[PDB]
RNA sequence: GGGGCGCACCACCGGCCCGCCUCGCGACCCUCCGGGGGGCAGGUGGAGUUGGAGCGCGCGCGAUGGCACCCGAAAGAUGGUGAACUAUGCCUGGGCAGGGCGAAGCCAGGGGAAACUCUGGUGGAGGCCCGCCGCGGUCCUGACGUGCAAAUCGGUCGUCCGACCUGGGCAUAGGGGCGAAAGACUAAUCGAACCAUCUAGUAGCUGGUUCCCUCCGAAGUUUCCCUCAGGAUAGCUGGCGCUCGCCGAUCAAGCAGUUUUAUCCGGUAAAGCCAAUGACUAGAGGCACCUAUUCUCAAACUUUAAAUGGGUAAGAGGCCCGGCUCGCUGGCGCUGGAGCCGGGCGUGGAAUGCGACGCGCCUAGUGGGCCAUUUUUGGUA
RNA sequence: AGCAGUUGAACAUGGGUGAGCCGGUCCUAAGGGACGGGCCUACGCCGUUCGGAGGGGAGGGCCC
RNA sequence: GACGCAAACGAACCCGGAGAUGCCGGCGGGUGCCCCGGGAAAGAGUUCUCUUUUCUUUGUGAAGGGCAGGGCGCCCUGGAACGGGUUCGCCCCGAGAGAGGGGCCCGCGCCCUGGAAAGCGCCGCGCUUCUGGCGGCGUCCGGUGAGCUCUCGUCGGCCCUUGAAAAUCCGGGGGAGAAGGUGUAAAUCUCGCGCCGGGCCGUACCCAUAUCCGCAGCAGGUCUCCAAGGUGAACAGCCUCUGGCGUGUUGGAACAAGGCAGAGUAAGGGAAGUCGGCAAGUCAGAUCCGUAACUUCGGGAUAAGGAUUGGCUCUAAGGGCU
RNA sequence: UAGCAGCCAGCUUAGAACUGUCGCGGACCAGGGGAAUCCGACUGUUUAAUUAAAACAAAGCAUCGCGAAGGCCCUCGGCGGGUGUUGACGCGAUGUGAUUUCUGCCCAGUGCUCUGAAUGUCAAAGUGAAGAAAUUCAACGAAGCGCGGGUAAACGGCGGGAGUAACUAUGACUCUCUUAAGGUAGCCAAAUGCCUCGUCAUCUAAUUAGUGACGCGCAUGAAUGGAUGAACGAGAUUCCCACUGUCCCUACCUGCUAUCUAGCGAAACCACAGCCAAGGGAACGGGCUUGGCAGAAUCAGCGGGGAAAGAAGACCCUGUUGAGCUUGACUCUAGUCUGGCCCUGUGAAGAGACUUUCCUCACUUACCCGGUGAGGCGGGCUUCUGGCGUCAAGCGCCCCGCGGGGCGCGACCCGCCCCGGGGACAGCGUCAGGUGGGGAGUUUGACUGGGGCGGUACACCUGUCAAACGGUAACGCAGGUGUCCUAAGGCGAGCUCAGGGGGGACAGAAACCUCCCGUAGAGCAGAAGGGCAAAAGCUCGCUUGAUCUUGAUUUUCAGUAUGAGUACGGACCGCGAAAGCGGGGCCUCACGAUCCUUCCGGCUUUUGGGGUUUUAAGCGGGAGGUGUCAGAAAAGUUACCACAGGGAUAACUGGCUUGUGGCGGCCAAGCGUUCAUAGCGACGUCGCUUUUUGAUCCUUCGAUGUCGGCUCUUCCUAUCAUUGUGAAGCAGAAUUCACCAAGCGUUGGAUUGUUCACCCACUAACAGGGAACGUGAGCUGGGUUUAGACCGUCGUGAGACAGGUUAGUUUUACCCUACUGAUGUGAGCCGUUGUUGCAAUAGUAAUCCCGCUCAGUACGAGAGGAACCGCGGGUUCAGACAUUUGGUUCGUGCGCUUGGCUGAGGAGCCACUGGCGCGAAGCCACCAUCUGC
């Protein structure tokens, strides 16, 4: 046979990101001598709109302590914060929302947003709009921290990890019901080229392992197991359980 | 008319060499420690030996390896070239009459005790409707069907503000791409593109296989084979000879899809079941059986038993006589037996026919058969 | 030039395209593709704003 | 005061603007085209009868100066409820309406320089390869429109769609620096004008029922711009003007059968034809009435079912300006 | 001041009068409608060149993986690349398919997943012991497997049999079997129901159709989704209204062709060719045989034939030919998981032995990841606002010409890595084990009254077939075998069996004792045949000839091997007093090459430059086994299919055959009230026919187009009707049997694709067939019979269905005959030319019914009820014809009229015939009329 479509979209000549329209990578600042003995001032100058997701981005502008300038950060716009209000960043910052304070000096049970998995990867955990993650205990011995990602995952982070405080805007999008496949295509049409899912049964046995057959049954266990060769793994890929649960 | 040496060659019997087995176990001069021999004889295996025949070259033919008599596959592999068609995505541009239903919002007038209602107007929403260009291609299974056209034409028809249509520039390249998924599309080529090469790929399978005359002349049957459209093998065929007889039974002869004479073999036709095994009808006698009878049968029953047919014997390789040899045999140097040697005896001791279809070598084709008289199996035929 | 022709996109002999202000040139979009590095036995390939001691313009008379 | 004046020094560095933002809808300003009124001028057409008739032609470039017109969450005064202003729709106001007076932006519209000398229209004379030239007159006065396009604005609508980068150019912040000492100097975003230069490549023609692709002058295929009068809702169909063409690789004479097509027509019956109402036949626009079962209350729906429609002569209602 | 005057400007709406032939969206433009069923929600998409659909997508719903050292995936490779300018409201992988309403039971099987070294199996490396060593042995012993748990919106699955309620019936209720659960809610003869044209109702004069119901449902059923559903559909189906040449039943007109002509001018095709009947033949000739017969050269048609052209049949079989694809096929592989070694160093704690192994925690410098313009690391001064922050003001000190410059503090000092997160663990290199249709290669026997399924007739044995030597075939017949036996082998001795009769306590038809008869009629391991009585059977006591060896030889045979046998020679033995007998079974059957392994044997060989000892090799003989049995290591599917071929071989016709089907006789038990034969014919039996279906496989696979209908012609008679007759259980009428006889006619419809059926009416009757199951270059494609798709059942799957359902290109004639018409042709010319005719021969045509009268008569008890002659019409058919009626009308004849155009009137034109009304002439219709012996 020939290989499947999970296979292509490795290559990536079609199944790229589209990212023309995109604003940038939205990420806090990088983390320096004012975010570690301190807080430095940052004023938002827009919140706009990121082509391919569901949540705003907000232009906030830092002033550089080391030149006459004045940098632009692409935070992740906490929902709450607005046009012209300050938001400061570093260890001395004060718990209000929007603010960048390491989690180590917050208080158990804060919300948080856009939290860093390791010092200085300048947020990845929790950045997805209305999500957000909350810390649940602290570790002054081993200087760790324990939080509740949005998954139900509770993981064990350093205590100098950066997060802004609040939930991420933009909360309750998949609540309305897509009604037409044309909101569909554009939804997608701004992400990648992946909307159209064919069924493996409406295919050939060549093109995937369940199709074939004058009936569309899928003929073999759905579930697969995790060690199975590129091409075999689809359907339920190590499924502990099935049901409705 | 008699005798003899006998070529080549054949049949048979011996000698010797090598392997192996068995019996002799060892006295004896080859032993210098170790050792080597000890006619060993009797069977047996060998592509041996007992007075070489090979080598080289040339020619003919046969079976092989090779492109291999010529033309032909569907495929496999290596290396390349294509997204000017089409599939999807990206960048940047262009385009889509005229009408219809008419949503939120708003204004006004009425009803209310509040909850809140009713009428008109406004507004112009929608993968909304009729519909032109566009983009598609339903039906007529129309036209055309060596056409205008290697897919077109006419009427009709789907859709036409959305998942729309479209140009250019870019991206994905062959077991790969791409696919709102038809195994579709990827330059008229796609259930794996095109170009070149390995490649004159292989074919037990179709087709063809070129001058004349003379002579001989088949086989579709046996055995084995992942064989049953093919091979191997035997048979049938041809070629080259060769050993003789040629002289006719001057000669030995021998042979025969034939008879005669003589002697054996069989269990089919017929016959039998009142004889056995098995099947079977009917009375009668004696106290359901029992005896003597009776009707009807056998391919896997038979006492008996043909016709046709099969084998063998019809001479010198015989017949007869004498002597000798033996470890075999044993009352019995002959007790058998067999071998050896010598001598005596043609009226070649049935008919007919014929040179021996004698002794070898090489060998093609064939290995699908079909029909008839009689015999006969399965089948209504 | 599927009849014809005194005709032609045929044949023969000559002639014809003039730019500072039309467009290319210039810019980067998708994307292609060097450099550093890594990889490949190799021809070469991967990768593209990241990565090397990657700065050869500007100013004050020798500084930056 | 918004901001205006011909100019009106200024580095590093920083900040910002323009380049540079979708689709759709409503409205308004301006051009082009069309239309109407001159009982307008110059030629032509018609005249059998009528026709002060019918047809054609009546003009201004870029750039600059000025002025209409359009837009503005731009300024000052002032202060709002009996709330007012205002659009087709909206929207706006104590974070300050209405009103009064100003500022700026867009002006592709009009006047002027250009510029009538030229261009068209008409008339006359000279001339027949210098001839293939010289003269005359005219180029006018208004109207609007649910008209059609283009364009500039403006207010909205839609998105789980937010609808490009860079070269390049400009403004501000910044005050490092430079300029002369009593008439000039530094510096000038030409600030009025003058001087010099602008290389290289493409440029003809076809752009499709004969210049491209499909073996061809192939009923196929191939991206766009401009686009008139009448009927009509229409860029539908039918007819006409500008422009183009000879009927699409041939003429002539016949009108048999049989075909293709005209979606030709038909007595009486009306699907009895046929696998099957295949085929084509009925219906069709618009106005006024009237519209069920069912339903997700959106729809069904142009449901179904009726009436009216020409021509002509009138009447009534719907405007603007002074 | 309930506003007026003047002027200007268009475009719409409403009402009314009048008027033309009641014509007016006048041309053009331009929805037929209604009641329901099936499927899909809708819009969208799709097989470019046969399938636009119910298929795909879809929103909704649900499950699954993954926190980044990650999930999924790519690359030969870089810890390179895609999702990712991403971070669970995310990305990746699946099923279902809107909304409404629901989504039941089963975790045994397969699959996924979790638990765990707490017990089996368990590689490489390491560890221990023996040994000169190679080597052998033992312990230890990862993942996976095994054990256990979970999971079905994972693949999937979801049963049988009796009794029983006041007639009958049903069986609530009990009984029994049985699982892993035994189909729940629903729905249904459904696109799913073989039987089947189910049954009832409804729809029609009539319905295999449609719809509503019924449900033990071959084989419905719940996200392999069940039920329902407004709107929607170039989807499938039924009925009704309107409409119409679809039809009854065809006719007429027009345009472009065909036709003729000037010019121009091909191609497919072609053995030679082209009249038929029958015969034979390779079983359907054109040519051959016997007959019919046969006259130049051509035009327009035509579709009977040339088993016409197109194309080495696509179906079927064969090939030791392929390919696509699938798995529980065979053999491998990328990836992935796991363990040892490796880069890999350092410090410490604990528990088993005496420098150490196991495990754990730490060190940072190897290694790895992240961040930044490597901007403040380690050790002793900004939270009230959508301002501003840029190379230092100041102080100290120094150097030059009031003008310049430089340095330090401001801005603390020291340092070993830029700062963080891991850290000798990830990772890398290399072996090892597991997993691995993701991928690669290949295989997937043969025989065979086609193949497949079944069978083994594939290696063997008995009787028969087999025709009296031997041999002799079929998927011929009746059978047997892949074993059994330390005795059932060998030998010696004794004994006599099966059965029957007479007897004998319990004791009987069967126990045991005994006498008599007893040719074997018993037994001999098995199938059968043969053989056997002091045996070969039975019993008993001694035994290992069931041993070791060379050759000869029989049988199958090629006269090869193996197997199975026979007679001897040489050893060593058994039994017997002995002669003798015995190297397996009373005989015919009971079994196996090369290579390899293994064991036994040597009075022995090599291990090579010698020697010694292990090891290995070799010679001789057994065993391990190839049952496809002279001996490959081997699962499918293909309807997406390809190739080489095959009429060696199936599906059509034809041919032979006629069981079967159909049809007709013979005999006469009996039926017929009585009477065998008016009409029938039981038990038997003899034939015909090729409109049944088989059997066969001769023709055809470098192709003979294939089911039905439509259309049209002709033949046969085994006669339904009509004509002429015979017979009766013929009174009449009606009907039945039979004869000469195929001249003539044999219908319109509902349902079904149907031939075949069934019903509705009509009728003199509504007979049965043939002609390649007549007839596709005649048509229609409904059916079947490619590719799309749905369901049911089956398969793990790809896929299958002789089951249902929907959509699916029907090509070419101009050649030669045949036929239909149309010119012309004997040419030999005193013949040319014309008129009027004759006639061979060929075709041939009429058919049937009704009404009146006979007649209410014959006849009959009645009820009922004819016929001939004559008269008047009609059905079907045939040949004509246009006076009349009707159709057509581009004499474009006349009138009218829509839009546009010529300035208007008048007169006209344009819109491929603008439209409408009427319509001449022609042509035309049982739609008018006339004739038919
Ligand atoms: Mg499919
Ligand atoms: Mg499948
Ligand atoms: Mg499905
Ligand atoms: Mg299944
Ligand atoms: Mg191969
Ligand atoms: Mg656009
Ligand atoms: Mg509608
Ligand atoms: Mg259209
Ligand atoms: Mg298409
Ligand atoms: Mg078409
Ligand atoms: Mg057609
Ligand atoms: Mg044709
Ligand atoms: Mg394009
Ligand atoms: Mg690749
Ligand atoms: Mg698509
Ligand atoms: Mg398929
Ligand atoms: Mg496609
Ligand atoms: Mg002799
Ligand atoms: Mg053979
Ligand atoms: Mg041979
Ligand atoms: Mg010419
Ligand atoms: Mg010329
Ligand atoms: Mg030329
Ligand atoms: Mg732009
Ligand atoms: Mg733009
Ligand atoms: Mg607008
Ligand atoms: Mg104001
Ligand atoms: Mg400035
Ligand atoms: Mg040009
Ligand atoms: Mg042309
Ligand atoms: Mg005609
Ligand atoms: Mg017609
Ligand atoms: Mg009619
Ligand atoms: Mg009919
Ligand atoms: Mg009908
Ligand atoms: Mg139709
Ligand atoms: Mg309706
Ligand atoms: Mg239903
Ligand atoms: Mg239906
Ligand atoms: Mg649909
Ligand atoms: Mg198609
Ligand atoms: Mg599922
Ligand atoms: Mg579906
Ligand atoms: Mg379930
Ligand atoms: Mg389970
Ligand atoms: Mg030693
Ligand atoms: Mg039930
Ligand atoms: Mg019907
Ligand atoms: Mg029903
Ligand atoms: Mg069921
Ligand atoms: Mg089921
Ligand atoms: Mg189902
Ligand atoms: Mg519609
Ligand atoms: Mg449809
Ligand atoms: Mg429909
Ligand atoms: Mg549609
Ligand atoms: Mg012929
Ligand atoms: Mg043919
Ligand atoms: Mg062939
Ligand atoms: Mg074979
Ligand atoms: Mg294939
Ligand atoms: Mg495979
Ligand atoms: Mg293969
Ligand atoms: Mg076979
Ligand atoms: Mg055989
Ligand atoms: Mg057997
Ligand atoms: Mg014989
Ligand atoms: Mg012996
Ligand atoms: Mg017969
Ligand atoms: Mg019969
Ligand atoms: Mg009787
Ligand atoms: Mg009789
Ligand atoms: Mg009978
Ligand atoms: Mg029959
Ligand atoms: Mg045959
Ligand atoms: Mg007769
Ligand atoms: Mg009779
Ligand atoms: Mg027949
Ligand atoms: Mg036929
Ligand atoms: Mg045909
Ligand atoms: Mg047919
Ligand atoms: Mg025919
Ligand atoms: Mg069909
Ligand atoms: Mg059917
Ligand atoms: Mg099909
Ligand atoms: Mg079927
Ligand atoms: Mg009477
Ligand atoms: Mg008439
Ligand atoms: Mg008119
Ligand atoms: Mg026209
Ligand atoms: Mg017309
Ligand atoms: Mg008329």
């Amino acid at each position: 046979g020939r290989v499947i479509r999970g296979q292509r979209k490795g290559a990536g000549s079609v199944f790229k990101a589209h990212v023309k329209h995109r604003k940038g990578a939205a990420k806090l600042r990088h983390i320096d001598f004012a975010e570690r003995h301190g807080y430095i001032k940052g004023i938002v100058k827009d919140i706009i709109h990121d082509p391919g997701r569901g949540a705003p981005l907000a232009k906030v502008m830092f002033r550089d302590p080391y030149r006459f300038k004045k940098r632009t950060e692409l935070f992740i716009a906490a929902e709450g914060i607005h046009t012209g209000q300050f938001i400061y960043c570093g260890k001395k910052a004060q718990l209000n929302i929007g603010n960048v304070l390491p989690v180590g000096t917050m208080p158990e049970g804060t919300i948080v947003c856009c939290l860093e998995e390791k010092p200085g990867d300048r947020g990845k955990l929790a950045r997805a709009s209305g999500n957000y993650a909350t810390v649940i205990s602290h570790n002054p011995e081993t200087k760790k921290s324990r939080v509740k990602l949005p998954s139900g995952s509770k993981k064990v982070i350093s205590s100098a990890n950066r997060a802004v405080v609040g939930v991420v805007a933009g909360g309750g999008r998949i609540d309305k019901p897509i009604l037409k496949a044309g909101r569909a295509y554009h939804k997608y049409k701004a992400k990648r080229n992946c909307w159209p899912r064919v069924r493996g049964v409406a295919m050939n046995p060549v093109e995937h392992p369940f199709g074939g057959g004058n009936h569309q049954h899928i003929g073999k266990p759905s579930t697969i197991r995790r060690d199975a060769p590129a091409g075999r793994k689809v359907g339920l890929i190590a499924a502990r359980r099935t049901g409705r649960l």
